[PDB]
């Protein structure tokens, strides 16, 4: 058994940051990978994914192409190609990732790492025993899947991981889900060219946005082309010879059930969820609490039941986003080695843009849980809804809604949200200013930059 | 003489939303105009400008298609295409404009305004006589251009007044300038392929910004096709059977002056600086005080030497944007009308963003304006420079360069300043968050929006 001042499992986000943050503060660490280091973000999310999003962006603006005075260009997107660069790109991160580590004299430990029945919380990894007076276990998650069982011919389904490993174009795209995935992948197939149909259980996509962002992202979704298929559910898939055949129940509340074929479907993608890695590291062995679902109970400090033990990320079942498992490491390793006692990630105000077409951008809360939280007669909520001036000599067309919500007197924002063009990168600013506790006034005493899409933020009225 | 409660001369940008933000208070107003309504803004500024410029956007975007798995397209934009859309829109903001106005029951005295020789302060537009217990003077400026006498053959060039007045594009463009006007014009001239030569008296462009800013912008320049003449002066004019000879003398320091003669231009473009619109208002009939060269003398309240008389924006010669003549004007009505006698707009971390390829955000203090201000002992600044992912892929790149200037032990962030891809948008929020006397950890304590440029700010160390 060798001995490390911190014992990081999972060469992921807040896995490294942790690591990162630790060696800066002179602990002796070691990060344990048993894949390609950078994780879930940099192989099969954030990176892959913005660069399809580039991609599909590329492919609306040449629709607009002629009325900006262009000739037009036909179309015929290679995917080939573009997947090619996606790699690469991808592979190249993976060099600086490792790269850093060793520079931060950060040991990596390639391979499986699982518990053992040790009495001290001690790790084992292809027959070694590695402890440390603190490990963290940044696992992540993995997309989930049907069971045969549930949904016959589930397993002929990929999901977002699958999608990374596709190398052409897919004809005919069906989707299922209505969360951020979900409607990313529908965005994108879209764009480039599959006939895609997203399909929901209910009638709204990102259900738990405002109302606002889940009605107009329903919209927008519906005018690009994607078909949402709302009220229905996947009752069996099946493998013919010219594709597959997806068998779907539409239970509208109202009507009559209707099942329905879906033939010649090149690509059904499984965006319903989430599952923790969790499962073989042992966490048995030390009594490691965590849920029904798999995922490990955490407090505020990111601590498990079992003393020396932490957890942060995916992993816990929270705040799924790379920034925030970054975060929480990164406090986490101040806590431990700067002693900062009370060094912890505040949850609230999280920043979150989802990468739709045009992108939607959130940070707290929404109209209901400012609502609920402060009560009806405490709650003002500014809106406006127009469309980009970049809209204004193409034909095409998107909007750009932005709501305010504010509690008390006082008028503290409690919650942004926005959808179009800009709101990607608009949204930052925002959010911290959100964070500060700012006021309406605050927003509405700020000199405006004109012409934006951002100056519509702070002269609502 | 005809009375009103407020007589704003001028409907331009601060004009107007003084003479709204009046008739709210249920003030009896009247708008002089003696053009078209929206002054330059709308006419020929922010609104034709920024239509120019995603039509610039446009043309750069095309150069990376086959990058992105797409096939190319020639070019040749066609300027009349764009010229007549612009326009168009410009002539629907004008009809909304006014029909805002009488929605308002603000009345429009067409015609130009003039102050008289009646004792108390009246004016003449003509022949009819109107006076207020306030009047506004919000007649803005006109681009400067040189004289015969001082550059023979001077009034051959245009303005941006009558770069917005061309049909079709120029195959070659000179444009004599350093300042944002200067640089925006030689962006979109250069990106929709005019041969385009900038031409400054010094080496670097928007020398009054930070540093960074300064040496980036003349960079990127000259990566895109633009040639950047440093150190040079067109000393005379001419018109030739084929274009215009551009006589110019080039001074480098260390180096003897050449002289040199610039052929075959289509157009030579004046962006040397704005001049008030104040000389025919008969300011001297009421000893209205004004500077050496001729804009309007006001205090921190908009008040000129006269009482009952006020000026703002363009006019006034400070910060010279829309939002400012625009939150001067606000400001004024609610001191004037709604009695808050401290009502004035604070001309510090006022944000402006210039439209440049890539665009240029900044707001607050430069690195040289800390030292000078706090001392350089008590000034630290964080900075970074990364390509956007989005050139991940593309041969074609741009860079992003981010400064954070701080002042203190705290480390209040009083000044930001960037360029790159989004920053046109991501500027706002950070303003309001500046505003706020936001420091260093507001900034560092906000979850980061991954993938994004704007993560950026907030992960400066
Ligand atoms: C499609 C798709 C798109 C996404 N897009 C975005 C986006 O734009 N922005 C965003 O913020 N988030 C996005 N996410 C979410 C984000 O990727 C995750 O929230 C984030 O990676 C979580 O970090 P983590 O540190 O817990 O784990 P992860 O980064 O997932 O990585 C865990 C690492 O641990 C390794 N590991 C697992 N178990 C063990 C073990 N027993 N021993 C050793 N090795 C092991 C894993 O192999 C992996 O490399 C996306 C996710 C998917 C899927
Ligand atoms: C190229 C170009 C691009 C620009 N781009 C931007 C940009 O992207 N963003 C930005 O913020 N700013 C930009 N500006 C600056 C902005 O346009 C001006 O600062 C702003 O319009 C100033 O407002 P104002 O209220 O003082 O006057 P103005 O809006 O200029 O208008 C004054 C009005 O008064 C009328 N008038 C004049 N004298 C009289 C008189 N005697 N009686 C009656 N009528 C009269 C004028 O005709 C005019 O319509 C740009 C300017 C130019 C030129
Ligand atoms: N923000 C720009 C920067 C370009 C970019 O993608 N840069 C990153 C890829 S971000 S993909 C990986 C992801 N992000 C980061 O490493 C940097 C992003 C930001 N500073 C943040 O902390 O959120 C992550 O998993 N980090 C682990 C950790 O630090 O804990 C890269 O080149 N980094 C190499 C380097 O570090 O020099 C953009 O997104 O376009
Ligand atoms: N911000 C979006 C909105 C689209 C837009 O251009 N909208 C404006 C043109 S801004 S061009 C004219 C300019 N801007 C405004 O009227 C609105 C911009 C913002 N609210 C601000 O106050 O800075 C101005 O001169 N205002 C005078 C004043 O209010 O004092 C328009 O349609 N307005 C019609 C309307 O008012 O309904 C964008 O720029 O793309």
């Amino acid at each position: 058994v060798a001995s490390y001042d911190y014992l990081v499992i999972g060469g992921g986000s807040g896995g490294l940051e942790s690591a990162w943050r630790a060696a800066e503060l002179g602990a002796r660490a070691a990060v344990v990978e048993s894949h390609k280091l950078g994780g879930t973000c940099v192989n099969v999310g954030c990176v892959p994914k913005k660069v399809m999003w580039n991609t599909a962006v590329h492919s609306e603006f040449m629709h607009d192409h002629a009325d900006y005075g262009f000739p037009s260009c036909e179309g015929k997107f290679n995917w080939r190609v573009i997947k090619e660069k996606r790699d690469a790109y991808v592979s190249r991160l993976n060099a600086i990732y490792q790269n850093n580590l060793t520079k931060s004299h950060i040991e990596i430990i390639r391979g499986h790492a699982a518990f053992t029945s040790d009495p001290k919380p001690t790790i084992e990894v292809s027959g070694k025993k590695y402890t440390a007076p603190h490990i963290l276990i940044a696992t992540g998650g993995m997309p989930s899947t049907p069971h045969e069982s549930q949904i016959p011919g589930a397993s002929l389904g990929i999901t977002s991981d699958g999608f990374f490993q596709l190398e052409e174009l897919p004809g005919r795209s069906v989707i299922v889900g209505a969360g951020y995935i979900a409607v990313e992948m529908a965005g994108i197939l879209s764009a480039l060219g599959s006939k895609t149909s997203l399909m929901i259980r209910h009638d709204k996509v990102l259900r738990s946005f405002d109302s606002m962002i889940s009605t107009n992202c329903t919209e927008e979704l519906e005018n690009a082309g994607v078909e949402v298929l709302k009220f229905s559910q996947v009752k069996e898939v099946k493998k013919t010879l010219s594709g597959l055949e997806v068998s779907m129940v539409t239970a509208v509340p109202g009507r009559l059930p209707v099942m329905t074929m879906i033939p010649d479907v090149d690509c059904l993608l499984w965006a319903i969820g989430r599952v923790p890695n969790t499962k073989d590291l042992s966490l048995n062995k030390l009594g490691i609490q965590t849920d029904d679902k798999g995922h490990i109970i955490v407090d505020e400090f990111q601590n498990t039941n079992v003393k020396g033990i932490y957890a942060v990320g995916d992993v816990c079942g929270k705040a799924l986003l790379t920034p925030v498992a970054i975060a929480a490491g990164r406090k986490l390793a101040h806590r431990l080695f700067e002693y900062k006692e009370d060094s912890k990630l505040d949850y609230n105000n999280i920043p979150t843009v989802v990468f739709s077409h045009p992108p939607i951008g959130t940070v707290g809360l929404t109209e209901d849980e400012a609502i609920h939280k402060y009560g009806i007669e405490n709650v003002k909520t500014y809106s406006t809804s127009f469309t980009p001036m970049y809209h204004a000599v193409t034909k095409r067309k998107t909007k750009c809604v932005m709501k305010m919500v504010c509690a008390n007197k006082e008028e503290k924002v409690v919650g942004i949200h926005m959808q179009g063009l800009g709101c990607d990168e608009m949204l930052q600013g925002f959010a911290v200013a959100v964070k500060m506790g700012a006021t309406k006034a605050d927003f509405d005493n700020t000199v405006a930059i004109h012409p934006t899409s951002s100056e519509e933020l702070v002269t609502l009225r």
